[PDB]
């Protein structure tokens, strides 16, 4: 965040070059920020198995709000700064976050906005995620990394977080622009939800979609500022404008907060309920789908 917009991407060369000269440590954490679906790769023990050195595992399962019915929800201020203090972050560290997803990045950009929407702006995500660390040869280790705690003060920034009640009341008022990151088949509708049962697929009338695959190349890597722009462009999603990202559970709709934030807007918001959070409290006539209902 800051209109002095702090580097949200680093590159493989530059972080392999950190770790290489011992950079890692209170200045730049590194966080493995992986989760993958009930069934498929373990995240938490593939981390623990190859990790880049010094990076901690930062679990998605623990930092959560673990009391709401919904999926992935933002802890508190006190809960964010306990987890985040004890992996050695404090308010001055670099945050670097990836994830070993195979087309480069998933979970990596939640993670980028949860600290930002607890008001810490030095993070970024690393550019080809684990995925290209792996490819191009740097070093990998199975050696617990065991830093210093730390103090972090997290500051929710609210600004950057839209609730369930704003996203309704903007219904009426149309004053954000929305976007979905799902996978187009189950914005419209005729694709179900994963990982559910009972939860039809469908969108929030008044959403736009943007797939967030798409803002990724087939390496793994992020497309350039350029081919980003054009993309919210040929979509007609005007990025002078407020525009609040949503999907099924907060997680890719951060990808079009970081395409965005390449383009040189720092505040879209994501609505963190999203979809699962929708379906289950909206007047089933704020929602549309072609298998219509």
């Amino acid at each position: 965040v800051h209109q002095v917009l702090y580097r949200a991407l680093v590159s493989t060369k530059w972080l392999a070059e950190s770790v290489r000269a011992g950079k890692v440590g209170p200045g730049l954490r590194v966080l493995d920020a992986s989760w993958y679906s009930p069934g498929t790769r373990e995240a938490r023990k593939e981390y623990l198995e190859r990790h880049v050195p010094g990076a901690s595992f930062f679990d998605i399962e623990e930092c959560r709000d673990k009391a709401s019915p919904y999926e992935v929800m933002l802890p508190s201020e006190a809960g964010f700064a306990d987890y985040v203090g004890s992996l050695g972050i404090s308010n001055d560290t670099h945050v670097v976050v990836y994830d070993g997803d195979d087309l480069g990045s998933f979970y990596a950009p939640r993670v980028w906005w949860m600290f930002r929407v607890f008001g810490h702006r030095t993070v970024s995500v690393l550019n080809g995620g684990f995925r290209n660390w792996l490819k191009e040869g740097h070093p990998v280790t199975s050696e617990p990394s065991r830093p210093e705690p730390a103090i972090f003060k997290a500051t929710l920034n609210r600004s950057l977080l839209k609730t369930y009640e704003q996203v309704l009341e903007n219904l009426e008022s149309k004053r954000f622009q929305l976007v979905d990151s799902r996978a187009q088949g189950r914005y419209l509708g005729t694709q179900p939800e994963p990982d559910a049962v009972g939860l039809d697929s469908g969108h929030i009338r008044g959403s736009v979609n943007m797939p967030f695959m798409n803002f990724l190349t087939e390496d793994g890597f992020e497309k350039s500022p350029e081919e980003l722009r054009a993309m919210f462009e040929a979509k007609k999603v005007d990025l002078t404008k407020p525009l609040i990202a949503t999907c099924r559970k907060g997680v890719t709709a951060c990808h079009i907060a970081l395409a965005a934030y390449l383009c040189g807007k720092p505040d879209v918001a994501i609505y963190d309920g999203s979809w699962f959070e929708w379906f289950h409290r909206a007047p089933p006539e704020t929602w549309v789908s072609q298998g219509k209902g």
